[PDB]
Parts: structure tokens; C-alpha cells; sequence
């Protein structure tokens, strides 16, 4: 689609790729809400606290279906590599509230 996932499930913050680009999940927040990369990147999300987190692309945004992402428990990582330019809006399933954006440029 127009983007590619390196692993479906989370993974230890620790295994964290270098040359990742990281937004960190915190006061339930996204910390970079607006974040630009190029195409190529990816771009790892950590969550920080107790409460589980997740990022959520609607139908017809990263691709056809929905992108959900599984909920990270604390200290647990989920990576998205973004293949095309493009404006990419997310939130938080469980806490809609939480919304960011990924530009890839
Ligand atoms: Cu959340």
C-alpha cells in the first residue's frame, strides 16, 4: 500500500532501529503531532505509560482497508514504512482524542 509494516506486532523500545525516526507517546499525547519525513522513512512510535496506546489510519488512507495498529503496552514500539507521498492522518482507537499526522515529503 502506501505503507509497509516491518513488524505486525509491538516490540521492545530497546530493539528500536537506528536511523529511526521516533515519536513518543506520553501524557496521552503524541509528543510530534505534526511530523514530516521523506519517502522511505519509517517512523517508530513508543508508548511511554501504563495506559495502552495505538496508531489508526481510516479506509482509504495508508490504502483500501483501515490500518489499525495493535495496542503497545508500556515501553513497547510499532513501526510504519511510509513508500508515497502523501498526508497521513492518524488517532488513538481506545482515545480519539489523540490524533497526529504524518507528511511524507
Ligand atoms: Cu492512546
Amino acid at each position: 500500500d502506501k505503507a509497509t509494516i516491518p513488524s505486525e506486532s509491538p516490540f521492545a523500545a530497546a530493539e528500536v532501529a537506528d536511523g529511526a525516526i521516533v515519536v513518543d507517546i506520553a501524557k496521552m499525547k503524541y509528543e510530534t503531532p505534526e511530523l514530516h519525513v521523506k519517502v522511505g522513512d519509517t517512523v517508530t512510535w513508543i508508548n511511554r505509560e501504563a495506559m495502552p496506546h495505538n496508531v489508526h489510519f481510516v479506509a482509504g488512507v495508508l490504502g483500501e482497508a483501515a490500518l489499525k495498529g495493535p495496542m503497545m503496552k508500556k515501553e513497547q514500539a510499532y513501526s510504519l514504512t511510509f513508500t508515497e507521498a502523501g498526508t497521513y492522518d492518524y488517532h488513538c482507537t481506545p482515545h480519539p482524542f489523540m490524533r497526529g499526522k504524518v507528511v511524507v515529503e
